[PDB]
Formats: structure tokens, sequence, C-alpha cells
């Protein structure tokens, strides 16, 4: 059976590539599901995530609309269409104009959104929510990191970027030390700064500190402030230990970095993605207000996303005080309620025009996101563009939102049988929904404030110890995996599923039967679809190398690892595709870590 | 078959007190060796600790001699308002000018060599050596490994109040005070911890080293001077290093939560000289002559060696007998290796050949009183309070008298009755201890199979090091030059390794990645000291004679059989969650040195053997 | 417990070499046991036997180069010295030995063992047999004109382009007129002789080279020459010329496929303890077999004519004479003797048939076997390097010598070795008939690994699967006597004695070998595909499935349809 309504046909289409039946769905699973995906699909000439699949349809129906009464809109459409493309100059300006150091680091991070040796950018606070705050916090620095020589590399291309610079004279050696001075200067950088797992403590790094030694107002360079609270007292410490000559090797540094910056400065991507990463809401308020459909959207999740949260809540006082919290969520769909034009126009009032281009929108982002410093504090935004696609969720905020984008791609479609959205949408959302029930989101509260969620305590970490045991024992093929630093949202997806499955499951169960076997690959019922879905999502392979770059410092573990291991922990999925006991995807043995 | 001997028949007890042969051979090698010493007891190496100390007793029963005497006879017999004084030498937890909390510290170090904001071990540089030099360092801290990060199993907070509940039993009659101030003695912990460097950092000391000089950190910080007199014209100017230029830089309610922390930890363990009530939250000869053996050190040693034993006799074996081993282990070199070079060889190889032994006394210890030079000044007063920290008193001031005199390097690291060696690649050395030329370890007259397995095997386990990616750093006299590229291959071959370790757990583990240094010497050492008795034994031919309380076993497999029966350990179950863990150590590096597989008769493709990448051929 | 005999220790090497410990021994047995043997090696075929008798021709040049003051041998060594650098086919037959239009040899008649009969077959090409003619293969069809052209310019026009063509369909125009080998199985009726007066320049043909009646192998073929008849002298030329495209060896082995007794005298004589040492071992396998109508064969073996070692027929008075016939001076040479060991055997026609003939050199290794006369044949080269040297464990011994005598025997008692009597002539045992279905079937439920078929090799699958299976009862036994001899190899203290045995046996057969000729090998022999050969026939011995308790499931185990026996 099979509702042959085109549409449908289209939904087959986008699950036929990538099917893969030869290999058993008992025995393996990834295989089954993305194997074809790998196969057909030659590395595009890195990773190459159905969401950056996703990512190039959309940021084109982007473009697609943007060339053709029309203000902000007209802002970017302008900015991208100076995109086809000498202009070092323009930086060599920048830095003479340069060249008190901190207030000049500050105005160079201000202007150029260039973060270093101090990366901050302000939100609430946490423990009094109203009250905006600075913060203050170690880098961000592009090795993420003991054994490597990778270092090396770093160094060879510090030099080469310089060198390259060196073309222009507006001393043919010197370089080759100066190359040393910053590297080894990373080296101090990481070498005190701090790893991420221990990035959890929120108890902790919240000391404030208001009006240690070595210190110019450098908040100048930014633009009776609050208490400027600090992340690292270790860090921003070891600023004060490494403080005329200083100046020389120290500039030496900022430079560097903020040229590698911009190095190379159809591709039109390339730079109207960046575009939507700096002017977001502008993009975003393109990208809506050019498909403008609300009721497929407005709805769906919003009817999803309850049913979602409603189940999996339900599934002492903690049972309450959670339920509070989840009932209280504030919860963004598609994109906020700033969007006629208007004041679209009026918060993104502050561009205009007939690298220049590139550099008044770098300083027009650390601004505009620090500029409600001014204004009272609120719960009600987003973190990011409603014009990428992820979900993501502030607890600082307890925000939940799921930017308008995703919700084409195969994570939504409108006319879809229920299971692939369940699996889609259904599933980030319900990510989302428990991402805020780990160790992250459980030290806060229905405000944002901290006492702790929260004893059941050890449960939670009953489940947290065995998951990274079952990890740290079911290794990717390309050598391991690291354990609490994948847990990390590992947790949540291993619950949201479990959520959604149960969603969809009492949903058919409030509808009769409506299970339409799939009109191109006619021989399930739904649910295997369901799996089938969620599996596919993840679908995507990797360059060998970049896949354990992207291993390690990838918070959340590669994909098959993930789509294969999750599962693995699912009774119900273990029913769904009539399989025998003690085969490689069952843990009578190695028994699944009920995760709830 | 075997020969009817009484030594023999001693060395075939001991074998019969370890096996089981109802379990399968390969099938978890760990028990298929260990499994009776496991079934009685409730371990190996504190076995011979008893044995050793036990012997240095009736030693005892009768200057340095008298000196050790009377330490035990007090450390047996024997309380709060003397170090009260020292405690109010402060001002305490309840209800101030700015203090350097340095001089504190100092004071405190080198009166009871109770180390806190600094670990400062003192000795040759590492990259100009002629010379010595203080490492002013992290603290290393109680609570062992920084877990203050991870889970959240901290109730040393509790641990903590009902230990320093002493005052309202000591002079006091307030407890939300003592509460949140015992919490907060932890809340700094891990505000240390949180910057220190986990181990794994700890490797290329190539980047410990910073020589400063008070000049440079009052230049860097605010009182280090101030603080070093806590350290006899010194020698401040002589080239310092604070290891971790780390430290976190740093106010009523902060500054005296250290004075806390710092009391809490004096007193935390000094609780024995307190009344009898509080030494309750912790054999007699046992902990006492261990007190000793890490204080006064060469004291019990001069004691041991000049008492029981023809010194001549088994330090004239083990010479050989070592030499054996690291020969054959400087065979296993670039022509038998793999991740190295021919330089890099030659030069490794020199390594080994400039290095050095010692072995139970020191070259001095056999005119004679010079040792009772060495140990000379401890006063000795029966006419235990004043005298353990008197004692302390010594054995850190001991160590630092050896700053300002010239660097040697025959450096005798600690007490010769510790049942182990070491070998400090700061310098370069070897030193074996008499304490060890003993049982299981070795014997004089017991099949070589063991004499290879114990004091042999030690004596590579060790040796070991000075090739490992710590050896590389240090060069073949004691500095920086990265001796050996190579690397590339040796970290990835490492990795090997890594991952063995890390999917094989022993409870119900035991991270690899961590432990990689040592666990590669587990290798190394056996790998050698088997390729030597191979070795040693064709020269003859003979030996092999299969032993008495058993023909069934075959002069090959006792070597395995011995050497995973010195780590015949039954650590129980709480030890074992609170090196690698032993089981562990057994099993895997059996795995790896398929030699084994074969010469235990026993299948392959099985569970102590893998195919093709038979083994992390690292050696 | 082991033994460190040194004599053991260089036998050990050789097994140990090949071994590999990587694979377990029960999945793939072959692949484990030899899995080295196959990784080590250079690069036609090559094998262990290919690997010995390499060995012993390198031994032989080497004691002829040392001794060269018989005459016969001073012609060997001359030989080897010059190396290093209708009528109408009758008459090139005789002058080269090169064959065509009818391979031509005698030997005893099958009617009756007095009379040399003419035996008369179809011949055999350079490439197989039934390998032309199929809806099929496309090769090589050149190759021909490839090569007369280059020798012809060098002789030296454009002849040579239809003139290969032609040759070659007059080929294909053979073949299929021959016999596949898949009935040359049976002599019931190839025996129907024809006297000089039947043919109707034959009498002619043979006067190239009587009066008896002559005997016609294929009478299908023979009478299809009749309607084939010029040109035809072409494609003899072509063959004659084919003929003729580290040397050390293919010199010394043209020697020993022609002058296939100086050689053996040579080689034997540069003694009296091997023939005694195996002598024994022939007489165990024999009488074990035999435990096992019954009386006929029963005689047969009694009465089979053994001959250890080589022929006795070789002071110096016999070598010289028997092969006195020679007269070689100072390559022509390689016609020299190609027209005196054809003539050598075609001589023996006018004398009585025999019953201690020897069949071939006493150089190279394999223990072939004449039902025609009786006879196995256990050339003295082969009891040597890893078959059986003179002190190894009876384990090997068994496993090498024991076996291919076995291998031999057994012959006697398969397709063919039924329907000769010990004599040498013919005349339940429908049941054993039985059997091959069997096996034939149950193999070729079996495959090769690059084809992947069998159903004409059943002649030696057969005589492996008995002479084994017999060959090692016999071990057995041999040690029920004794009890001890179970020292175990040393540098290989995991495997018992059987074990071993079957390791040697396995290792007696490894190879690695190029896919272009493992495929043409596949139908151009009465073998087996050697991995198809260990595995299988170690599919059936159930005595070995119990030494290595390989339980059940494992894919070399399945006795439950059990495993045909003889």
């Amino acid at each position: 059976n099979a509702n042959r309504s085109k549409e449908w046909k289209n939904a087959a289409n986008t699950l036929l590539f990538g099917l893969d039946e030869s290999v058993d769905p008992c025995e393996d699973f990834y295989g089954f599901t993305c194997n074809k995906f790998i196969e057909r699909i030659d590395l595009d000439e890195g990773r190459f995530t159905t969401f950056s699949q996703a990512q190039l349809e959309v940021n084109s129906d982007i473009v697609k609309a943007l060339e053709k009464f029309s203000q902000t809109e007209r802002i970017t459409k302008a900015a991208f269409q100076s995109c086809v493309e000498a202009s070092v100059n323009e930086l060599l300006q920048y830095i003479s104009e340069r060249f008190e150091l901190y207030r000049e680091m500050g105005r160079i991070e201000q202007q150029r959104a260039l973060p270093t040796f101090m990366y901050t950018w302000v939100n609430v606070d946490h423990k009094n929510v109203s009250r905006n705050s600075y913060y203050i916090s170690q880098p961000t620095l592009p090795m993420p990191r003991q054994f490597a020589p990778e270092l090396d590399a770093r160094t060879k291309a510090i030099e080469n970027v310089m060198k390259a610079f060196a073309s222009d004279i507006l001393y043919d050696k010197m370089i080759k030390t100066a190359a040393r001075e910053v590297t080894q200067i990373e080296q101090k950088i990481a070498m005190a700064s701090w790893p991420d797992d221990e990035l959890r403590n929120h108890e902790q790094q919240y000391n404030p500190y208001e009006l240690n030694i070595r210190f110019g107002k450098y908040i100048a360079g930014l633009m009776f402030i609050g208490d400027v609270i600090v992340t690292n007292p270790a860090y921003m410490g070891f600023l004060n230990t490494l403080f005329q000559m200083n100046q020389y090797p120290f500039v030496n540094y900022i430079i560097v970095h903020m040229l590698f910056e911009d190095a190379e400065h159809d591709a039109r991507m390339k730079c109207v993605d960046t575009i939507t990463t700096y002017m977001p809401y502008g993009t975003g308020y393109v990208y809506v207000n050019s498909r403008e459909d609300r009721d497929q959207v407005v709805e769906d999740v919003k009817q999803q996303t309850e049913l979602i949260m409603k189940t999996f809540l339900k599934k002492g006082e903690s049972y309450r005080r959670a339920e509070k919290k989840i009932n209280e969520m504030h919860r963004n769909y598609g994109w906020p309620k700033k969007l006629d034009d208007y004041y679209s126009i009026l918060e993104a009032y502050n561009n205009k025009t007939d690298t220049i281009l590139n550099i008044l929108r770098r300083g027009y982002e650390n601004r505009e996101s620090f500029r409600r410093k001014n204004e009272t504090a609120d719960r009600t935004n987003f973190l990011e563009s409603p014009a990428s696609v992820n979900a993501w969720y502030a607890p600082e905020l307890n925000s939940l939102t799921l930017p308008f984008g995703i919700l084409t791609s195969p994570h939504y479609d409108l006319q879809f049988p229920k299971a692939f959205n369940f699996a889609g949408s259904g599933t980030v959302g319900g990510h989302e929904l428990v991402h805020g029930f780990d160790d992250e989101g459980v030290q806060f509260d229905y405000d944002g404030s901290l006492a702790d969620c929260s004893k059941g305590k050890n449960g939670f970490k009953d489940m947290a110890q065995c998951v990274v045991t079952q990890y740290n024992a079911q290794c990717c093929p390309a050598h391991c995996a690291n354990g609490a630093h994948t847990q990390g949202e590992n947790i949540a997806d291993l619950g949201g599923l479990q959520a959604s499955y149960n969603a969809y499951k009492e949903y058919i169960k409030m509808k009769g039967a409506e299970e339409m076997r799939l009109p191109g690959l006619e021989k399930f019922t739904p649910n295997q679809i369901f799996w089938i879905s969620y599996g596919y999502s993840w679908c995507a392979k990797e360059t060998q190398s970049s896949l354990v770059k992207r291993l390690l410092t990838n918070p959340h573990s590669p994909n098959s690892c993930r789509v294969n291991q999750v599962l693995q922990d699912i009774p119900s999925f273990a029913k769904d595709f009539q399989c025998a006991l003690g085969q490689k995807m069952y843990p009578p043995a190695e028994q699944r870590c009920k995760v709830w």
C-alpha cells in the first residue's frame, strides 16, 4: 500500500539515496542507511553532512530569492552582490592605524570580530537574572588540543602567511624567528587554558571581579560597569604573569593571528554563508520573508514539540520541579517576533554604503548582540541566525529554539508521513529538550538561576558512567573515542530519541492506523521507516584524516559511532526489525544503558 | 628429570602455593599463575617488605646502630599544648596584616616536610648539569589524582569536619563556620587542581625547565626571596626553576582560607601526637620501621647490609647478572628495533654504554664511621613528639645540605631497603637495593629463570625508562638534546599499547592513555630479561632440570610463571578502585611477546594471543 | 618434552618456514598450512615438488662436474656442457620424438602379457586437449603465426598469413576429433586390434620405423583421418619448429627426460640403508591397506611387482650397453639424443614383455605406476627432502614416502585399477562404483579459489583419499608397536605427533601460481587443483578431524553426511 501522491514519492526519493539493503539491518545499521551515500557521493572537492547538504539547499534558495519598498533585504542583497570576487593595502592601513597596548587590542577585537587573549561577549549573568553582565574567558584557538608535531604544521603555516604578506612593501628572514615566537605563544595560552570536559562546573566558573594587577581600561577598546565576571581565575590570571619590549613579540602575535583570519581574501555560497554568520537576523529576515509560509511551520512543530515534551517529561519533588521547568521553557519556533518590515530594519539599523564591506560587518556583529547591555535583561531571543541549521538551548535563558531553516531538509517537510517528521524535527527538538537536563542543563532552574534543579543525582551519574563505558568500548571504525567529552551530547540524543519515538507511538495511537507504506521502498511499516529516517539524518562520510581530527575536537561523536550506538540502546527498535537475540546489535550481554 | 636438592625443593615449594592447573591456561593468564595466592591471602611486595623488616628487627634487637634503635623503641612507645603553640604561630580558624603565605609554608616544610603550594625537590640541573638547583613546583595533592573535575565523589568534606572537630575538644567550649570552612578548604583545593598539570602534560621536561632567580620572579610576581630563608649560606642566585609558571595569581574571606587549608593539612596528618582520640580517623613494627624506612634512609640500610649478609657475594653475582641483562638489552638495538634509526641508535646505545650501576650500599658505607658521618648530625636523646618532628627535620635537611655542594652521579635516591629499583634520569643511574637481593625477586641457589624473572626482571623493568618517551629527553650524561624522525614512529607505535590496555577491563577500564609510560617498560624490561635468559641458558644448555615439586613444567614456562608470580597480589576491591592495576600488567604485557604464546604450548587465536597484528612491537 | 636431535632440526626448518600460526588450523586448513610458502616466493607454476626436483638437479650438476674420468657419464657430461649455450609424419616422428597426427608407442599388449602390441593413440598438443573447442575462450590464436614469422624472417614473402589461419584450422579440426579425457577411463573400448593388411601407406608408415596385430586406441579419430585427406606439411613444420622458441636447470631437465638412465646411476652412486629403510615402509602400507572378491585384489597386491629405488640393471657393463646405442661427440645433440630416446623405447617391441621395466628416469619425483605391466615405481630421487630423509621423525617418512607410495598403490583399485588383473589383463563391485558418484559429487560441491569444478580427477582424487587414509593407519600401527617415537620436533612444541603427520602431509602440496596457469591447469590435468586437494581430502579422513577435534560447525567437519571411503 502507498499514498501514491507525488510528494510522498519525493520523500521516498530522498530515503532511497543511501538505502543499502544489501547488508542485513539486524546485523549492522549505519551501513544500511548511509553506505549508499558514502558511496555515490564522492567526497566533494572535508566532512559533508546531510546538514551541510541542507545548508547548500537553503543558502542557495536564499541566493535565488535575493537578486530581486525593501530596506535591509536590500542591504544584504547589495552586500552579497559584492561577492563575485589587491586590497591587502587596506589591512596594512589598519595595522598602521595602530602601528597603551590594551586599548589597542580592544579596538582590534572590536572592529574586526577577531577574539584574542580575552574572548568576551556578554549575556545575562547566572546568579542574578536581569542584570546583564560582561564576561572574560579563555580564548578559542585554532588547534583544539603532548604528542603532536601538528604544532609545527601550525608553525609552517604561520611563517607562510606572513611570508605571502611579505609580498608587499609600502628582512627576508627574521620572520623565521617571529614564527617560533608566536608558536610558543600558542603553547603558553593553551597549556594554561582550560581543556573542555572540565567546562561544566558552572558552580565554578562564576567568581566575579569588579573594577589581580596588570590591567588597562581596555573596555574602551570595546566601545560603574557591573562586576565583570571572569570564568578562569586560572586563565585571566595567567595573563598577568605574561606581561616595552613585550609589545614587539606580543603585538607580533595579534597581527599574525588577525591576518591568518582571511587568507583567501558555485562559490556564491561561501560568501552568502558568511553573511548569514554575521548579519544573521538580516539574512534570516530574508529567508522567512522570502519563503513565507507559517501554517506548515507555526504549527507542525508547535504541535510536534509540544507532543514530544509532554511525552518525555511524562515518559519525587524533582519530577515536579523539572516539570515546572519544562512547562516554563520559552520556546521559539521558526523565528522570533520582531518580524511588514520596519523594526527589523530598526534593530538592524547600523549599516549603509554605496575587505571594507567585510570590516563593516565584523564590527557590526561584535556590537549587535553586545548592545543589549544598556537595555534590560531578556529571556526571549536567539543565540544565532534563524537561517542556520541546528538547534540550541542556552539554559542561561532556558530558551529552546528551532531555526526555521532546518525544517525543510530531511528533518522536516510539510506533506510527509508523520514518521519522517517525527524523526527529523521531532528528534533534534527532543534532543534539545533533554539537552537541558544532562549535567549541563541540570545545574540550572526555571529562571536561569542556580541552586540545583536536582539525591537522584546518583541515578543520574549511574547513567553517565555506564554510557561512557559503552562508548569507550564501542569504537568507531577509524584509534577510538573519548568519554565524558562525548557523553556531553550523547546522553542528550540517547534520551531525546526515546522521547520522540514514544511520541510517534502515542500520536499514532491517537489517530487510528494511518500507517501508509511509503511509496518507493514499499516494504516496511512506518516504524521501520521512522528509524530509517533518524538513521538517515546523520548520514555523512568524512575525510579519513579529518575523521580523527574531528574525532577529538568534535564535542559530539562521529556520525556512525552515534547512529549505530544510540540505536543499540533501544529495546523498542530491537523489536521493530523482528531480529534474533545474541546478535551484534543486542546488549543482553553488554547491557544497554537504559538511560530512562 | 630433576635433581634432589634442599634449595630447589624450596623454589619448587613456593611454585606450588601460587598456581592452579584446574582453570584453562590461555583463558585469563593472570589466574592461571596466581589463583592460590589470591585464594588464601587477604600481597607479594608487602610480603617481601614484611620479611625484610622483621629481619631488620631481629637485627636491631641489641651508632646509626643506636640511632635507628632508639628510633624504633620510640615509635612503639610514647598531647596537644605544645603543637598548639605551633598552630598559634598563625592564629587559627574562628574569628591579619597580609602575611607572606609562603614564609608560613617554608617554615612548615622545613619543619615537618609537609609540601603545600610547592613540592620542591632539589638536585642536579636538567640542562647544564654541574650543579644543583630547586624545582619549586605545584603540590602533590592529598586526595590522590586531580579528581577535582569529573565526578562529585568528594566526602573528604566529612572526613574533614570530623577530623577538624578537634577544637571544641582542644581548647574551645559553632559549627556553621566549621562546616563552611571545611567545604572551603575543599573549594580552594579544587581551585588548585584545576591549575596544576595533569600527568599527561608532564612528559616533556624540556618545557618544565625554566631557570629563574629572585630577580626574575620579583619581576614576575608579588615574596620568594623572603620565602627561601625557610630553606648555611644559600644559593638564592643559583638557577631555580618554577617548573609550572602557571601560578594562578593571588580579601579577608579569601586570605585566611589558606591558613585554614594549610593547618587543616598539618594537623590532618599529625593527629598521632594529638590525644589518643583523633588518631582514630586514620603492624606496629611494620608501620614504625617503615616510617624510618623513608626517613633516615641509610641507617636501616647500613644495618641491613652490613648486618645480615656477605656483601661481596651477592654483589659480585648481581654485577654480572644485571650486566647480562643490560647487555642483551643493548642488543635490543637498532639492529633489533624498528622505529629507530642509525645515529639515533648509536647515541642511545651509548647512553647505555656510559650508564652506571649501583648495588646495595652506596659506594661508601664500607675507619667504618664515614656513614655515621653521612647521617652524622642526627641528635639522639632518650633522655617521641619531639622525636619524629626532629627526624623529618633531618631527612629533608639532609636533602638540602646536599644543595650547595657539587653534583654527583652516584645519587642514592632512597633507602636501600625499599624493594624496587629506581632510575633517576635527571642524572643517570641504575641503583638496585640489597633489600632486593632477596626472595622471590631473587636468591643465590635457585633456577636462573627466576633470577631473571626476579632481580632480572625488575632490573630491566626499570632500565627501560632511559628509552621511554621520557628517556629520550635526557641524554647519556643528563641534559636536554632530544636524544633522537624516529619519534613519529615511536608515538604511533605506542598508540598500539594505548588501545591495548584500553579495551580489557579488570573489575566489572583503567583507561590506558594515562599510564602509557610505565606500561611500556612493563614490556621492555621483561622482553629483555627473557631474551637474556634465552642467551645465558643456551650458553650452557643444561640447566633445564625440571622442578622437583612438579615435573610437569618446562625450564622455560616457569620463567613467565615466576614473573607473573611476582605480581601475585590479592588487591582487595576497595583498594582496587582507590602504575597500572596488576592483573592487567600480567595479562596484557604477556600477550605481546608471542614468544610466550608459543612457548606455553597453547593454540593461537586464543584470548591470550592476537592474530597478525600480533604484538605492538615497540621493542 | 621435545627432542633436540640436530637431524630433526634440519627437517623442522623446512616445515616451519611454510607453516603460518596467524590463521587457525581448522578453517581453510590448506591456507594455514602454507600461507607462508605462498607469500615468501618470487616469480610459471612453482611448488614443493619443483622445489625438490630443483634441489636434486642442482646436486646432479654438482656430481657431474666432480667426476669426469663410465663412458655413459662422460656422455651426459659433454651433453651438459653443450647445453649451457603418409610416410611423412612417421619419418618425422622417428627423427624427432615430436608427435603429430598420431601418437605412437609400444608396450605390453593388454590381451596377454607376452607379445609387445603397438599402441596408436590420438596425440597430445602443446596446449590442452578440450580447451580449444567450446563456445568459448579466444586464446593466442595467432601466436602460431607470431612465432612462425619470427624465425621465418631470420631464415631470410607473405604466405605466412594464410598458412597460419590454415594450419590453425587443421588443428581445430583435429582437436574436436580427439577424445576428451572424461572417457579415456575405460579400456574395454580402446582395445580393438588390426593387422598390417587391415590399413586401407600405413604399411609404409610403420616402415618409417609390425607384422603383429596393431592396436588403435581410438577408432572414431582414426577413421576421421581418412576423410581429412599436401599443405599439411606446413603444420608439421610448425610443430617441429614450435618445439624450439638458470639454464643449469632447463639443461639438466632436458637431460632427465632424455638420458633417463645415466643421470640416475651418476646421482644414486655419488645407499644400502636407504633401500632397506623404505623396504619396511612399503611392506607396512601394503598389508595395512589389505587388512580391510577380496581374494583377487588380495593376490594382485601380493603379486604386484614392487621396485624400490631404481632399476637393478644399473662395474659398468650393463649401464654401458643399455645406452650403448649412443654416440655423441665434439646443440645438434638435441636432435641426436631425441632420436636415441624414442628409438630405445621402440626397439623393446621386438623383445618379449618383462615385469621389471622402468617407465622413466630415476631422477625426478612422482611415484609413477603402470597398471600396464603391474608396477609401483618410487624412483630413488623422491625419497629425499621433505618427503623422507634417512633419519626424520617417523611422522615424516610416513607422511612422505609412505604417502606417495600409498597414493600410488591404490591406483590398482580406482576407475582403472579395477579393470586390470596382476597379470596385466582383464575380463558386487557395483558397490564401489556407487562411491564414485559420492566423491565426485561431494567434491564437486567444492571448488577452486580464482572453473570451480573437478569431475575428471576422481581418479587421482580417490587415489589420494585412499592412499593417505590408509598410510596414516599404517603409521598408527607402526607406533602401536613401540609407543615412544612421539618425541615432538624442536622449534614447534604446540602439535602432537599426529598433528605433525598431517601438517607435513599438507605441506607436501603447497604452491603459488599465476591465475592464468591456474585456470589452464584446472582443465589440463589428472589433478585436483592443489588447494582443493588438501582441503577436500581432509574434509574426509575422520582421524584428521579427530586429532584436531575441530568441533562441529566449523567448516571442516560435517560428519552428518559422512565421508565416503575406500
